[PDB]
């Protein structure tokens, strides 16, 4: 059964031990930073405090979709704070929803609330022009197979890409 | 005569012209990103509705200070609704307030949450101990020159950094 | 099948064509306040502005429940931006948290932060301790029926109130 | 000097002992809430957190300036995020913001955002057809004194009403 839980542990990993992401920091769960503090003892402490437990470091898989579901209640809070991406959110239907707040995850609010030409597009119900323009952008050339994944969401509304 | 606007003046600029931004996205005044569209036009259309006339990209120092104060708002506003930035903001002074804001408009209010042990220090009063931990990071290494005027100010209180 | 529509359903109405709430409003759905304008006309060009259709000041249950969702997730994004409300609302299941979004809609997010020796009590799992409390509160004097729903919700952690 | 601080110790005083509100419940300062709770430990407890002080329900005049300073940057925030007082806001000069953020503390941002007639009127610059149209309002009738200033200073962009 696909979800958005489903769709972000494909794109960004579900990890139930602490982790450093590719900036070095110690994360866990679904992307879900801890720190920036280089001590594993501070990582540890800020996910006891989170989870309510004493954790070694080691989550459960429920535990992971708790803070996962923290992250995207933020990520939609963010998106209905931001006059660029409200009136986006506010006309997109379930899926096409959870493929905007995959990209709030990988690059935040700000970040996203950039694509002006597309998100105007999208606000349009113009799904494909809106997909063709992501596809040239410095996102899409970064991390093109999440990309790709995300603007066929957008693209054709199902999770498809995900299956 | 030193305050905010000057500070992130030194550590941003301040860019009157349309320009391009370490990314390669259309930016103009402290910092203010106007799009990640590759389109000219698109930066200056964003930009004469933000402003209100019609700038040919190109707007005027107290046009930069309006769009930098707007920016100031959305920072103030995003270190309110995150439970590690909110109390140590509230415990502050203007001057260390302000570079607060300005690790924000770096790295934005999620990056900067993630100085937990640095900010539990500063929120102790612990001037010296949170500025030396503060030169330990990535962002120090990153960007040392901006990092060592931030840090001066939190263990100083003073702008002296920025005279 | 209960859950947080129905709930509100029971507590706010559903009503289908625009109505005056209790201070003279024109309203419609669960309790959405369309203005405070005194004319039918405004109330009917902001509902036809959400809503995307021409509604003559009628709409579906469909479209109701779409602006509930809107004003669910306004009240979750004003419970998490508050430091009464978050540590509270991240310790709740989904029906306790229900009940914490349903005093929301009456009363807003500031309103609920006011109970703060109940909040904490909530956030112990005091239940009992929490319900005793707020059955004693102008809050239920006022609307005593509408919050002996709600108080037992918070005390069983159940729908029982609504079935 | 008039600013918004001497604007709202006229229209909601300047309180250093605590006190009951219109709705008996005890506050402090410039409007401040403190607890809903009828105990007044209960608020002296909660000041005490505030202030960070022992303050026997007692606080100097600084100290009610930085709550009510807390209060404003909570006010603006929720202007911001408000997709009806966003784009007024943004167009008002100082002293009108004084005004919109008075509306705020007296009955919350939703309250404000009712006025969609008047907020368009704003927006456009149309001052006195804005003030024209507030004065026939429930607004205006509840609390006239108040209202009044607060529109006269939408009329004119003056502080004259509070000299
Ligand atoms: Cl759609
Ligand atoms: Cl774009
Ligand atoms: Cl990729
Ligand atoms: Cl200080
Ligand atoms: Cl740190
Ligand atoms: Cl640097
Ligand atoms: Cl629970
Ligand atoms: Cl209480
Ligand atoms: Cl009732
Ligand atoms: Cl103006
Ligand atoms: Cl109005
Ligand atoms: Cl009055």
């Amino acid at each position: 059964p696909m979800n958005i839980f489903e769709m972000l542990r494909i794109d960004e990993g579900l990890r139930l031990k602490i982790y450093k992401d590719t900036e070095g920091y110690y994360t866990i769960g679904i992307g879900h930073l801890l720190t920036k503090s280089p001590s594993l003892n501070a990582a540890k402490s800020e996910l006891d405090k989170a989870i309510g437990r004493n954790t070694n470091g080691v989550i459960t898989k429920d535990e992971a979709e708790k803070l996962f579901n923290q992250d995207v209640d933020a990520a939609v809070c963010g998106i209905l704070c931001n006059a660029k991406l409200k009136p986006v959110y506010d006309s997109l239907d379930a899926v096409r929803r959870a493929a905007l707040i995959n990209m709030v995850f990988q690059m935040g609010e700000t970040g996203v609330a950039g694509f002006t030409n597309s998100l105007r597009m999208l606000q349009q119900k113009r799904w494909d022009e809106a997909a063709v323009n992501l596809a040239k952008s410095r996102w899409y050339n970064q991390t093109p197979n999440r990309a790709k994944r995300v603007i066929t969401t957008f693209r054709t509304g199902t999770w498809d890409a995900y299956k």
